[PDB]
């Protein structure tokens, strides 16, 4: 069936089996595929570095009811991939596991100030604050909503060791420094990468570190966007066009302000288990969903329109990190020192 | 044929004929290959970023007649990869095009100083002073024949904005700056490659620009001697183990001092055909080779020892660098600014 409107008005009566929805997602990305790999590595460092090059010259009041966001998620609300330990992992397990990961490159230590850029329902936060009683520990987000639910958390679990910045990143100034800046997969939505690290490493001092872990292409970076016409998927998922992903290696070009100290990736099958999860606990619950939706949407064709975008976003997320046992799309993930 | 002294026996012999030569050195360097790739993308990387570790932990007066070195290599006695661009492109005409892709690369211009560090027989440096003759062009190289081959050029050409410094480049010290600094094939030498950048920023200033060409691998990086004791060859022609080959994105980890502006690589089918014509005019010449070498050398054997080495070099590097269509081992080529 050809046309987008015809793909999107089947998409949203429910008319389209998930089989089909997924060979469709499926097929999207494997064109993503074939507009990304060149045939030489000569080539592909040409594109990689132009794609560099062109990030270098670059210069909603709605938000869903948390109660939804516990129906779909895992129990800390963690939004970021997670790590299956085995077959049987649960999400909660999960985003424990992918918890200690972080505090174990990120090289955390009990004692230090630590801030979590970009900290979305603070699962990240809370953790580190909770087993390491004598950090201090800041996240910032830009949602008023986040902001308020971090600090409902942190009063429940009794934790004194927490603060919240509300600020958007890009205008946030400040002389505080930190001895440990993390960055979960929030890099894809930075518009200005060149002036995010150089923001970064003005809240360093030369004993900080700096933590970034991000979604990632194993070899090509590209723009999340349709390539034709005949790519519905990722105008649905992202309406607004400003959704990067940078390869596994691109941000070793942007060492201007910081020093790399390791990189490491982690394989697309976590992503995939986790989204797999999310979707199977909306699938679950999806009659409390649709009531606790309702209120702030307004009808239920609104309500079916929300869970429409948000299942589909698990099922397209899916294909694309499942693609090849996980060894296409993926986590990258770096430790750096001030420059 | 078992047994390393065996075949190196019979190889001194002249009683290993070429196709078996090379089809013995092909599968050695496949046996590498193996080594060196991992099954994901996540392995790769520990590999890769346990080898770039531990280089951060590192810290003859025999010299072939230049009478010799005409007679093997094309008519500047580059000793480095050129670059052709048909199937007819001659030694000489491969010489002059990599000159100029580097003076393009490194963006070379009338009026600046120019430091060209392992700058060997001195073609780069004689091309750039002959091409902008208000640059000063200054070559450093360990090798006092080398210095006194380069001058001798000079004044042939009545060049007089050439000076040559004759230094180990780990041992100098000086604080003279200079506009450009280019490294041709010479890194894979350098045993503490964070001293050797470190050492190369501090003679920079804030406009320079450093240049950096490097056989590599497109994937993986390793030292240049023997897996197992099948590889005669490793040993046979680097009987010094202090050769690294890095992988092609190896340096950007070494951002320390310096910070990349562009990268690229060039396939690895160019060197082979560099090498393949240093072979064929080796043995077009060998009867005058030989007479050339006799008197530094005392006997018949010892030359026969000598051209055995440097021809099986040539057909060894004919077999790593056009393997795959070149697509293995190759060129990698950086742009730095001082940090
Ligand atoms: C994909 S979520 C990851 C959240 C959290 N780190 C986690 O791992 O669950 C990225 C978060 O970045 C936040 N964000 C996006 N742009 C931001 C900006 N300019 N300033 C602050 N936060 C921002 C979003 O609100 C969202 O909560
Ligand atoms: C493979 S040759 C490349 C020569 C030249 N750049 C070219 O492209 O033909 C590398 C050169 O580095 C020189 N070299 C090696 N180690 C050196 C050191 N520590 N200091 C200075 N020169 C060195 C060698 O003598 C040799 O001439
Ligand atoms: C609507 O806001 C959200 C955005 C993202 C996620 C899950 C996950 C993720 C999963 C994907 O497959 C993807 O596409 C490339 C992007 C992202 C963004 C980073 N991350 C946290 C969950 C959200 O609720
Ligand atoms: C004996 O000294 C020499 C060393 C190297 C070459 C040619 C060429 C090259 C070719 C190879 O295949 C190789 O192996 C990985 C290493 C190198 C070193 C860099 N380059 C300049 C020529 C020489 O005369």
């Amino acid at each position: 069936k050809e046309s987008i409107g015809e793909i999107m008005g089947k998409l949203m009566q429910g008319e389209i089996g998930d089989e089909e929805l997924s060979k469709r997602i499926k097929e999207i990305f494997g064109k993503r595929l074939q507009w990304g790999y060149k045939p030489t590595h000569q080539q592909q460092l040409a594109f990689n570095l132009d794609f560099i090059k062109s990030l270098k010259e670059m210069d909603e009041t709605y938000e869903l009811p948390s109660a939804f966001l516990e129906a779909a998620f895992g129990k800390t609300i963690k939004q970021s991939g997670c790590y299956f330990k085995d077959e049987t992992t649960t999400i909660d397990e999960a985003e424990e596991a992918s918890h200690e990961l972080y505090c174990e490159r990120a090289q955390i230590k009990d004692g230090q100030t630590v801030l979590d850029i970009g900290c979305g329902q603070g699962g990240l936060v809370l953790h580190i604050a909770q087993k390491y009683k004598n950090c201090h520990v800041t996240g910032l987000t830009n949602s008023k909503a986040q902001k308020n639910y971090i600090l409902m958390q942190a009063e429940k679990l009794q934790l004194s060791n927490v603060d919240v910045i509300l600020a958007d990143v890009t205008k946030h100034e400040s002389d505080k420094t930190y001895d440990r800046i993390l960055v979960i997969e929030t890099i894809a939505h930075m518009k200005n990468i060149q002036l995010f690290m150089k923001k970064l490493s003005t809240w360093m001092t030369e004993d900080s570190l700096l933590f970034v872990d991000h979604i990632c292409h194993k070899t090509f970076s590209h723009h999340f966007e349709a390539i034709d016409e005949d790519d519905w998927y990722s105008g649905f998922i992202f309406p607004k066009g400003c959704v990067t992903i940078l390869s596994a290696s691109a941000l070793l070009y942007f060492q201007d302000d910081v020093t790399i100290l390791d990189h490491w990736v982690v394989n697309g099958m976590h992503m995939a288990r986790s989204v797999d999860a999310w979707r199977k606990k909306l699938d679950k619950n999806m009659e409390l969903a649709r009531e606790i939706l309702l209120p702030g949407l307004g009808s239920k064709e609104a309500v079916n329109g929300v869970i429409t975008h948000i299942r589909t976003f698990c099922m397209g997320g899916y294909e694309q990190f499942s693609y090849n046992n996980g060894e296409e799309w993926m986590v990258a993930q770096m430790l750096f020192k001030k420059k």
